[PDB]
């Protein structure tokens, strides 16, 4: 198993979620973007796995489920199993890691990566070790009902160039958005 890491879209205001869906219209090259970023594993023979709470994973078109291409395990104390197309079913984040080191999935998995929501970020995000996250600045306010928590910039370092990172400003149907990468070790 390699590197953790968080990807994200965020509004200026923090908001990641509305209603289930995003707070803004479908940006293409962003979803791409995060379909991009997930699935490349930087080894051969390897998988990268993916990490969700429930509600993301209703959230994501049935025809988009599960991610293709990854390892997708769901978050949840109420399910007895996986929904339906889903591969794996956890009941903390600590298990679905711990399950990383299972002869299982051991060899298989190159890279995890946390893909929402709000409380899977917050404890990847405040618990010790090496991380990065992948963050898509969204550039205007969205009303928003479900928020990213706080990056606390003391520990998490902008960096400068990231490759297969585009470091410019983007923009799909009026909204422009940016690309970031930022990285803690403690
Ligand atoms: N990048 C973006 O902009 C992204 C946006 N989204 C959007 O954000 C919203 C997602 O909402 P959010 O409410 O934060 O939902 P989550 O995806 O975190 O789902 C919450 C449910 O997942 C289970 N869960 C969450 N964390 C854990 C855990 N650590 N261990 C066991 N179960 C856990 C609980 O289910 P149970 O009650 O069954 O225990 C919880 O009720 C949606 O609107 C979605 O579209 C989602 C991802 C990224
Ligand atoms: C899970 C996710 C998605 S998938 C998704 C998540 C939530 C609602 C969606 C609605 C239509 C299509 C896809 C949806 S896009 C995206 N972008 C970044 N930067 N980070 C993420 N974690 C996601």
């Amino acid at each position: 198993v390699g590197s953790l890491n968080c990807i994200v879209a965020v509004s200026q205001n923090m908001g990641i979620g509305k209603n289930g869906d995003l707070p803004w219209p479908p940006l293409r090259n962003e979803f791409r973007y995060f379909q991009r970023m997930t699935t490349t594993s930087s080894v051969e023979g390897k998988q990268n796995l993916v990490i969700m709470g429930k509600k993301t994973w209703f959230s994501i078109p049935e025809k988009n489920r599960p991610l293709k291409g990854r390892i997708n395990l769901v978050l949840s104390r109420e399910l007895k199993e996986p929904p339906q197309g889903a591969h794996f079913l956890s009941r903390s984040l600590d298990d679905a890691l711990k399950l990383t080191e299972q002869p299982e999935l051991a060899n298989k998995v190159d890279m995890v990566w946390i893909v929402g929501g709000s409380s899977v970020y917050k404890e990847a995000m405040n618990h010790p070790g090496h991380l990065k996250l992948f963050v898509t600045r969204i550039m205007q306010d969205f009303e928003s009902d479900t928020f990213f928590p706080e990056i606390d910039l003391e520990k998490y370092k902008l960096l400068p160039e990231y490759p297969g990172v585009l470091s410019d400003v983007q923009e799909e149907k009026g909204i422009k958005y940016k690309f970031e990468v930022y990285e803690k070790n403690d």
